[PDB]
């Protein structure tokens, strides 16, 4: 409402930056930002109506993996980004290290939080997971690796909520071995398995946790000494992630796919830090290719995916699932994809480590260590 406007008797997604970039104001903006955030929430049903439709969720977590090095990788047009319903060009990770993300991304129910409220319990309407398990939905874990370094699977069910056992890896051919010397294992056949597992429980609700570690630095081909070039795994990768797109249209199987990286491999170095280093969270090292894809619709979309272009992250996930959790998006005549991808809510770009903050003001970015003086990030 402009000045000479008024509102009616009885009457942000993100919070104003019109104050000066200085120190005070950027400290203001930022916890303001968090008192924002405290209170966002997106609500799931109390129940699912009794004609609710199943479907399985499945969430595709990509370590190392931004928007930055898919351009320096050269893979922009590799037909995967072609195949989404929904493709967002501004959705920010949050942080720049695995553990963090993947907690992130399964508290995206509620706004974001700080790094420290991260590693605190947090209140049980956060946990996407948690919100379809009441629901209904069985939970699944998987990975294609075992999850050992960095505790990252003792951070996933410690902190992410995620007490699920770790879906059988027995058999799985290997694809790489990690710069741990654990295999990463070949991702179709990690997809095929579970789309197996699937397909024997008919009807079945399920939402599935899916990390992915082959673009992590030092990751090899088994008896090769050099590390992997990168735009050959996520070439194999978006290959593997496409032929299952195509399995998964074969099967006729209602599914929603949510493709979310965890943050970037830092492919492309910048001023502050060399290639490989991503130990402040930058914009490139954050800014990932999220997509969201539906099978087996009576009226899926049609034609190029429908871009999100506003600043965005994981709440806005949880926004699409609430909208699909009854199921009967599947089986419209027609579905309003306009509303459907419309009022998502919105996310300052704000990224985190425990020792660094990374945020945008006035259209540049900024960092903030140890919670001293707001420095420009020199790109
Ligand atoms: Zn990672």
């Amino acid at each position: 409402i402009s000045e000479f406007g008024s509102s009616r008797a009885g009457d942000g997604d993100m919070p104003a930056q019109t104050a000066p970039p200085t120190t005070a104001n950027l400290n203001a903006w930022l916890n303001t930002f968090y008192a924002a955030e405290e209170k966002r929430k997106t609500t799931f049903p109390a129940q699912l109506p009794p004609d609710a439709q199943p479907f399985d969720l499945l969430v595709i977590n990509i370590c190392s993996l931004s928007w930055s090095d898919v351009e320096a990788a050269g893979l922009m047009s590799h037909p995967l980004w072609s195949h989404f319903d929904i493709l967002f060009k501004h959705f920010n990770s949050g942080t720049s290290y695995s553990g963090p993300a993947a907690i992130r991304l399964l508290r995206a129910s509620c706004g974001q939080p700080s790094h420290t409220r991260l590693y605190q319990p947090a209140n049980n309407e956060c946990y996407l997971f948690d919100n379809l398990a009441k629901l209904g939905f069985t939970q699944h874990l998987m990975m294609d690796h075992n999850g050992e370094f960095g505790g990252f699977l003792k951070e996933v069910r410690e902190n992410g909520g995620m007490q699920s056992e770790l879906m059988n890896q027995s058999g799985l051919p290997t694809a790489l071995l990690s710069f741990d010397g654990s295999p990463v294992y070949d991702d179709l056949a990690v997809l095929n398995r579970w789309l197996t597992g699937e397909e024997r429980e008919a009807n079945s609700r399920s939402a599935t946790f899916f990390n992915l570690l082959p673009l992590h630095d030092g990751n090899h081909f088994p008896g090769v000494s050099k590390t992997a070039d990168y735009k050959i795994r996520a070439q194999k990768l978006f290959d593997e992630l496409d032929a299952f797109f195509t399995e998964l249209e074969k099967s006729g199987r209602k599914v929603m796919v949510v493709v979310v990286p965890e943050h970037g491999g830092a492919l492309k170095g910048d001023r502050m830090q060399i290639s490989g280093l991503r130990d402040i969270p930058s914009p490139s090292i954050t800014n990932v290719p999220a997509g969201v894809k539906f099978f087996g619709m009576k009226a899926p979309h049609e034609g190029a995916p429908i871009d999100i272009n506003q600043p965005s992250s994981y709440l806005a996930i949880s926004e699409l699932v609430v909208r699909a959790v009854d199921g009967k998006l599947f089986t419209e005549d027609s579905v309003n994809w306009n509303k459907l991808t419309s009022n998502l809510p919105q996310t300052a770009p704000v990224s985190e480590n425990a020792n660094a903050v990374v945020i945008q003001y006035q259209g540049k970015p900024y960092v903030r260590l140890n919670g001293g003086d707001w420095v420009p990030y020199p790109q």
